[PDB]
């Protein structure tokens, strides 16, 4: 179906397996050598990208106007391969959505596709003790190891998975404005 075709294409061309000291994460490549990863991955000065030691040229843990964690870290990678530019698939504002898919790919969870259904946005989530803003919630019982998983709808890349409470899953919202690249 159309949703799954889109999630599969995003997985096909715009993800890598990232590995920090904290373990494996699904990593979404956004454009050029810029990718995102949940902030609790604790990205260092180097990171394994599909098992290749890759220097980190920059790592920026995003925080909003309120100096509040957004749980996305934007990473610039020292590698020759260039990500296809999917910034046009990113929402421009916070929204709700229907029929979302959570797509994960790691060694532990290879090629995982979960139709999580309706997604609702919130301004708030206390994430393992850290206040966090701009969160998408889906009523599905996600599990540790899916962090960084990409959430999509037909034609939109809307968030990356950051955590869960046993019954619900939470994603950090992706906004086009994050990747404005205006110094």
């Amino acid at each position: 179906g159309p949703g799954f075709d889109f999630a599969q294409a995003i997985m096909k061309k715009n993800t890598v397996i990232a590995r920090t000291e904290k373990g494996e994460f699904t990593m979404l490549g956004v454009y050029d050598r810029v990718a995102v990863i949940p902030t609790h991955a604790s990205v260092g000065e180097t990171i394994y990208i599909n098992d290749v030691e890759t220097k980190v040229l920059d790592a920026c843990a995003l925080r909003d106007l309120t100096d509040t964690n957004l749980e996305i870290t934007i990473v610039k990678l020292d590698r020759n391969q260039k990500f296809r530019d999917i910034r046009h698939f990113l929402p421009r504002y916070e929204d709700d959505y229907n029929d979302a898919v959570l797509s994960v790919h790691t060694s532990k969870f290879p090629n995982m596709y979960i139709p999580v259904g309706q997604v609702t946005n919130y301004g708030f989530l206390n994430l393992g003790g850290t206040p966090t803003h701009r969160i998408l919630m889906y009523n599905f019982p996600t599990r540790a190891g899916q962090a960084g998983g990409v959430v999509t709808t037909t034609g939109k890349v809307i968030g990356i998975h950051v955590g869960g409470n046993g019954a619900q899953g939470f994603a950090a919202m992706l906004l086009h404005s994050y990747f404005s690249d205006t110094q």
